[PDB]
């Protein structure tokens, strides 16, 4: 009855009004309708779920959706996007190199 620390979104790079794409052969993403970024976090931290342990994700505030990316705007074979009301959540411990 109190996730308190459960939410891990406080460890990702927060960049609202900013999202990311992908152009490399070994780079995909994941999407799930949702309510707020806080949610994506729990759904992003829980490893053993994303092929990339969810290194970064995004929350569409006008679409209440989630988009976990295996990388961040720093990764390669990839690029950043927008969405007006999206959200960029790149885990700092996973910031591609």
């Amino acid at each position: 009855g109190q996730r308190k620390r459960r939410n891990t979104i406080h460890e990702f790079k927060k960049s609202a009004k900013t999202t990311l794409i992908k152009i490399d052969p070994a780079l995909k993403i994941k999407t799930k309708k949702v309510n707020t970024a806080d949610q994506c976090a729990n759904r992003c931290t829980r490893n053993k779920g994303l092929p990339f342990t969810c290194k970064a994700f995004v929350f569409d505030k006008a679409r209440k959706q989630c988009l976990w990316f295996p990388f961040n705007s720093m990764s390669s074979g990839v690029k950043k996007e927008f969405g007006h009301e999206f959200d960029l959540y790149e885990n700092k411990d996973y910031i591609r190199n």
